[PDB]
């Protein structure tokens, strides 16, 4: 682990970094979220903000000491503060960003900044792809409604890892955290059909556990049985 101010920054592959930030959050503690970073050539790709704009700003500076190729673009992977707490920051950065087109609905409500572009997803749950442009490596997929309506997910193409945000908690998690916004029914299902999506992932990579098996997807799936 990389500390680098208040963040930590961890290699999982030779192109493959995940980010994570930390909320002072009264009543619940230190929370830390989770994202990554993924070079794809000669540019750097980003999924998810820090929890603020601050956070943020700091990520984009680790990038440029440690990678120093320029970011094309963000991928965001629901509206709560999690993950789009920091979109300012790349927006003054001039990063192109992406969201669920119901993640840029939701957004002013939540109160968060929407993204410049919205990602629509066929039947299936596999974004169209005219509305992810150069995207590379990134597999995004929505598999229903879960720890959000708007969760999605994302794979990187090349690697064994696969990126669940809030929907997936590890092997050993005692619960599905916070089930504010959950959609109870489908959960179980969701969380399902991304460990579908993605079945060759070996490395799952989660908002707010550290990297774990696949065990992780089979946990909480049959913790979200019991929403039902
Ligand atoms: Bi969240």
């Amino acid at each position: 682990d990389q500390r680098f101010g208040d963040l930590v920054f961890r290699q999982l592959a030779p192109n493959v970094w995940q980010h994570t930030s930390y909320l002072d959050m009264p009543g619940f503690g230190a929370v830390a979220s989770n994202g990554l970073i993924v070079r794809d050539g000669g540019r750097v790709l980003v999924v998810d903000t820090a929890w603020t704009d601050d956070q943020t700003a700091q990520i984009l500076n680790w990038i440029k000491q440690e990678i120093n190729l320029p970011v094309a673009l963000a991928v965001v992977t629901h509206a709560h503060q999690d993950k789009m707490g920091g979109m300012d920051a790349l927006h003054a950065a001039g990063i192109a960003t992406y969201a669920n087109a119901l993640s840029n609905q939701l957004a002013p409500q939540e109160g968060m900044v929407a993204a410049q572009h919205s990602l629509t997803f066929a039947a299936n749950g596999w974004v169209e792809p005219a509305t992810a442009p150069n995207f590379g490596p990134l597999k995004v997929f929505y598999p229903g409604p879960g720890h959000t309506s708007d969760n999605i997910t994302v794979g990187i193409d090349g690697t064994d890892i696969a990126f669940g945000g809030c929907l997936i908690k590890d092997s050993k998690a005692k619960s599905l955290g916070n089930l504010g916004d959950a959609d109870t029914e489908h959960y179980a299902a969701s969380a399902r059909a991304f460990g579908a999506a993605f079945p060759k992932a070996s490395m799952i990579v989660m908002s707010h556990s550290a990297p774990d098996s696949r065990a992780a997807i089979t946990h909480t799936a049959r913790m979200a049985d019991k929403l039902r």
